[PDB]
């Protein structure tokens, strides 16, 4: 026994089919027999489903990651599990596959785009003369002293 | 803006002319430095709590658990500088409703069937039913089953 699109096949009595319940709602208990309902309840606060199914409980609203400047795009509703991104002129750096960490695009303020800020990549910005790239934007020379990493950045240029 | 630190120093939150170490990923900031030459105050994650990368964040974050009820398996466990794993069992591939949540379905095996795809990490094998046969249930079930109504009878005709 198999069952026609749209049910399920019974898990105590495999001869018995019965109607999948709805998106926003849970399996409250599988159908009694053929021709009869299967009882489906609303998922509670803080959780969802988003398909039809036969799940024994709605699953808990994702989180977004504060710490890595995450942000809801959309929040969680009982068939729309939350949304995290980011900013919209913000990219993501994964440090792993699954975390990612919204960071500024260079607006380089006083500096050339060579390449244009992408998803998951900062733009790729060079400083003009007189200036040199710290902390995301290009910083004056006057600035520069022992210990910052910018003594040859800022010394007269040499076309090397 | 006018006051910045080295690569691997972060600028002080109480005075931006002080520059201090970043904590090492698998640690977190239990105290700022207090001046330069002097260290930072970074200490270990404790249990169920991690870091990923160099950083000054006044907490650690919290491991992922992996989701029991989408038939989700732990591939790796969560390390002081690694966040957990998640995955599915052998034979089985992973359905992604979205980017950070997926759900484990078992691979047809395509008996009495031909394979076109094989099953991949993220997708079903891609399976065809032999004549005399109709595919449901990711299975080539026997036209000896075909009921009307299980919508089969056209499917099961020689
Ligand atoms: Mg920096």
């Amino acid at each position: 026994s198999v069952c026609p699109q749209g049910k399920y096949i019974h898990p105590q009595n495999n001869s018995i089919c019965c109607t999948k319940c709805h998106k926003g709602t849970y399996l409250y208990n599988d159908c009694p027999g053929p021709g009869q309902d299967t009882d489906c309840r609303e998922c509670e606060s803080g959780s969802f489903t988003a398909s039809e199914n036969h799940l024994r409980h709605c699953l808990s609203c994702s989180k977004c990651r504060k710490e890595m400047g995450q942000v809801e795009i959309s929040s969680c509703t009982v068939d729309r599990d939350t949304v995290c991104g980011c900013r919209k002129n913000q990219y993501r750096h994964y440090w792993s596959e699954n975390l990612f960490q919204c960071f500024n695009c260079s607006l380089c303020l006083n500096g050339t785009v060579h390449l244009s800020c992408q998803e998951k990549q900062n733009t790729v910005c060079t400083c003009h003369a007189g200036f040199f790239l710290r902390e995301n934007e290009c910083v004056s020379c006057s600035n520069c002293k022992k210990s910052l990493e910018c003594t040859k950045l800022c010394l007269p240029q040499i076309e090397n």
